[PDB]
């Protein structure tokens, strides 16, 4: 059992051997799932190199499942190494685009570095991977706009939410008198006035936070005042539509609308770095189960519905040429992050705070077209017959 | 290995024995690639040895099939949802024929990317694709021209005659379907044309049934105006390919919409769209996956008409449907489907059809952003 | 020249009959060009050649046009009988919309004052009602007047239909073109000066008749001004008022504009004026540069009534713009304004007695913009003795 | 009265050229058809052998009233000479701006550019290439919307075509206005139903001779074989239209259009067309004839429709600072009316990034700039503009 994962990996087994082989299947040793395990060996070195057959069963023994999986390679990605070498080479084609402008509208999106480039990986099996500037906090800004719709729906069910808001892409109102989608700012005005009603703003982001917090393993999740007081200052269109969705009666009844809107200036400035928003990312890539902690953040039916609306309206403008090429639900943010999922698969971050035209990270579009370029990952690519592409799962 | 198969299934193994077994598995003693084994029991209880006989030039697909390998292990039970379903789009009594069929004709049909299949209803009886071939021809062309150039004439997009760029929006309205039928095969005469896209359907489909109606594609194109309106105004803001005549491929368009499929013969052909562009009964390698991938992504968006955002929101499927009341529908890696019945709602879409696809991803996690691991209380066919 | 019309007019005149004859000419004896005649007259019952020519001296010129015969409508009682008639058709249309409860009957009026400041009214002129968008055109002429052509019109477009091609709202008749005109007139002073500053000038165009301020009104569009409000802050946010500006305190300004009270009749002397190319017909003082009334009345009549505006424009053929309280500013150049009131509102927003009324005018008169003065097949010219 | 006039332009007696110079002064046309019996009996009194007071009167008798308005001053424009040396100077003005393009280009000979005038009164002056035949093109548009009207009724030609500024189609599943292609191809189709095109195309061509006073109407083989050729986008339309059922019951489209390009190759010259348009200022009635061509509601419904929608793209703007009924047409006329006052054309081919013609477009302007014709001008208080009517 945990006998005969000790022989897969000679008498006895010297520690940074067993750590070394276990760190290339793609798993961190801070995983919370192999917090028993750690703990051991740690003890075990204190009141002891080498572990015996008994030794090992007692330091594995706890995790023993999701260890054997690991080392059986029965992780969605297998050989992890060998992916992540691709993601690298990717990564440093992207680096070489030096195009776009970075927002300045505000002093806190100004201040970034055209520079900073970083992208994260975790797969819905909880491997890790990281290059560039990954620990640096960003604001999430519309990034956020997906993940507050999948608590509205987890919570009050599609039907409800959707008498608010649109199912589709624009090609500030539709047919309807509702807002198209939950991507567009006068869609996610809305769907954060149906989050938590009754309740005031501090309880209401407190709750939201809950829900980041474990989608993201308990990973980075921060907030931005300076950003906030800025996008307040400066937030003009958003008022506009508040006073318009106001007057054509889009909300839910006793609605305060201003608070609506500082509620969400908050949650525009709600802060991750590129490997907290990965994790958050296989959340959404693993039906609403958070890859790290086994826990369940989300209903399927909130992923579901969340990753259809990233697919068709996730872009801005540019969702239907990003649909078609890449074809992998994401969501861009001013601050230069692109949240991308590939569904069973992983999810990711990618982080440059220069926008091209559309308002899209230039070297995170750059990056996801090469992805999909080289690996069989687009929604409507097939798993028997992919041509020249490369699948990572085999 | 044919020995191995022999002992799965006593001395000596009755035909019939065999046979059923065999379609118990969801395959048809007709399939193609069962032709050497069906010939070699036609020339003939099989003993070990006759059965090694006839059995081993197909050993590897029986093998599949007999030890469940099957993209739908368990054919039987799948096979009782599609007609629980069926039964109860038959129901819904709804909708307005366009305008000679008759309402209450109603059938589906399912072919696997294994080439299982499945039938109830009214399956057999020809129809024409109308829509439905949108995106059959818009295959062909991206297969032969590429992706690169033929979106030099169509957009890639939905829309809500042209977009911004002077290209019509998408493959999938009649505007860019006419432009994509000005690619296919260019210089050459429409007769030619018609013959080598009635080749390429016929590959699709696995040589099932393909056929053409004078009827349909004469009063089609007497009634055509709006077509030809669309035809002029393309022509005038330079959409055609150099060295087009446009009131040539409007006939040509017209050829196209009137072109006569079964429920079973267009479920093949889904299929090979669910296979990536290989046929599922043949083998045969059709589309290039490119031409594939690219069709799947406009049926999302673009098949459905004006209930194309809602379709793939709810059903998250890629379906064209058309006003003979077909719809093609894919369930990518695992199976393609036709469902016919006349009877349209106000967007055009078959009622039955439509009732009939929400019903059966409300069962199954074949929606495309359904999750393979935690799907709640959906069924997963595949298990 | 007195003596002229004084013979016209026995050795000795009682005085009772050239009041009469003056009344009967159009003019109203409180017309504030006769106040020296007035005047005189009450210093003074009967008028020999010599009381006559003395009480009449001041003012003779107007008074010689007048009985000459000379007015833009020479028979006005002939003219005023035929506004009774569509005035009691128009009455019989009792559709429209202001369980409701009703303790008063439906009011309706009509007053006309011509460009030579001969008055007419029937019904409830006298009533006061807020302007609303029918101070859409009046502001507009003050701040063409006062900036000129060129600088308006970089802040908004001169077309029918927030913004156009240029991010200017689509022309001054429409909210969002008339909160940016609110912008800019009298940048230099606070609010409370820009409203002393407007005032004065309705004042002059009407002659110094009623016209005044409803704080109800104003509070009621303050509460409901989401709408409003939903316009200033995207207007804002594209930039569309001039350097410097408070667009909350605009707005605020604006729902007071939309507040300002007129009567019939006070209203039909500042559509006069407009009708008079800038001159105030009963004072004769000139309030608008010709400019400024080209340009307004050129927008009342492809923008002035929402969006029938063209149905309109086609059918009447006449500068006019409608508001909420049930008001119609009815403009026709060379001839006269009037005032059309009755509260009750079709389905596209304009006074449905108003509506028809405006109509009937026009099927009787030869007054449509592009009605010929010479061949006319039916109509009557009232413009002709 | 023959009397009168006879001592007003007297001494004893009057030389014939001295009548004759006076008459021309006054704007008439010596060829005006009013005068017809007048001329006749001037040319017959030279043959049997100056007019003393008993030959002036049998020469003017029977053409006395006009004359007479004509010498007391009663025309529209009573100082016709003055108006002339403004139209000649605003003529000058809008022709060293050359830019524009016509519909690597070659030039054989100069731009060609000119300005008819015709008065309510039928008082004429021309200046630049005035007889130059050119093609009607769009400027049509209100003259067979006028006929439709006419023949027709308002509630009838509106059920088939909308009356505002503008798809193909507004709400109502109608074509927006006359003026715009599609409206004006809907037009055609109302116009003498049941009969063929030839028979047709000769009723519209005694319609426009009629407005023109009988001077010259023609039609350019040339320019409609080039339509017939061309016209991809109004098949489009067409097509459009009859799948819309925005036709009458019963008509044949590809025939309709047929007809329509027929009646854009019809061609006029400055002159003539200056009659058509003030017809249209006229009330219907033809200045130089007399004659009652079109019905007060067909003229009072095109001047509504070319004010608004005349100008193409540029309607809004010309409406606002020009004021006047205007339609244009890519052969570069420009057909101009002043209502109560005068008509006009004015031509020339090269054309700004709207479609008007450049130095017509410059004109127009000029014209309104000068003179209180602006449609909401004052006719009692203008500031600096002058009066042509004093
Ligand atoms: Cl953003
Ligand atoms: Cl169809
Ligand atoms: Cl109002
Ligand atoms: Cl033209």
């Amino acid at each position: 059992l945990e006998d005969l994962l000790f022989y897969t990996i000679q008498e006895k087994i010297p520690v940074h051997k067993f750590i070394t082989a276990l760190k290339s299947t793609g798993l961190r040793t801070s995983d919370p799932r192999l917090k028993e395990c750690m703990d051991m060996l740690r003890l075990t070195l204190q009141t002891t190199v080498m572990l015996d057959k008994d030794l090992f069963k007692k330091c594995v023994q706890s995790n023993i499942v999701l260890l054997t999986q690991a080392f059986r390679r029965k992780f969605v990605i297998p050989d992890f190494m060998s992916f992540t070498s691709h993601i690298d080479e990717l990564y440093e084609s992207a680096k070489k685009q030096s195009g776009g402008k970075v927002a300045d509208y505000i002093p806190q999106l100004a201040k970034f570095s055209p520079d900073l480039w970083g992208v994260s990986v975790c797969t819905v099996d909880g491997q890790r991977h990281s290059i560039g500037d990954t620990k640096v906090p960003f604001c999430l800004q519309s990034c956020v706009k997906p993940l507050k719709y999948a608590i509205a729906v987890n919570d009050l069910g599609t039907e409800y939410v959707h008498r608010y808001v649109g199912k589709e892409p624009s090609g500030f109102l539709n047919e309807d008198d509702k807002p198209h989608n939950p991507m567009v700012n006068a869609g996610a005005i809305v769907v954060t006035s149906l989050i938590k009603q009754g309740v005031n703003n501090a309880e209401k982001f407190d709750y939201v936070m809950q829900f980041l917090n474990k989608m993201a393993g308990n990973e980075y999740v921060g907030f931005s005042n300076a950003t906030f007081q800025s996008e307040r200052e400066s937030g003009d269109r958003n008022f506009a539509i508040g006073y318009y969705l106001k007057e054509k009666k889009c909300f839910p009844e006793g609605t305060d609308m201003v608070g609506i809107l500082d509620f969400y200036f908050q949650l525009c400035s709600i802060e991750v770095t590129c490997e907290s928003a990965s994790v958050m990312a296989a959340t959404l890539a693993n039906g609403g189960f958070c890859p790290i902690t086994g826990e369940r953040v989300l209903s399927p039916e909130a992923v579901r519905n969340t990753l259809s609306l990233m697919h068709s309206c996730g872009m801005y403008d540019f969702s239907g040429q990003f649909a078609f090429h890449v074809g992998l639900p994401a969501k861009s943010g001013v601050a230069g992050g692109i949240l991308l999922v590939v569904p069973n698969v992983m999810g990711m971050m990618c982080w440059s705070p220069p926008l091209d035209k559309m308002g899209n990270s230039v070297k995170g579009i750059h990056f996801c077209h090469d992805l999909v370029s080289l690996c069989n990952f687009h929604n409507y690519d097939n798993l028997r017959h992919f041509a020249k592409k490369l699948d990572p799962r085999r």
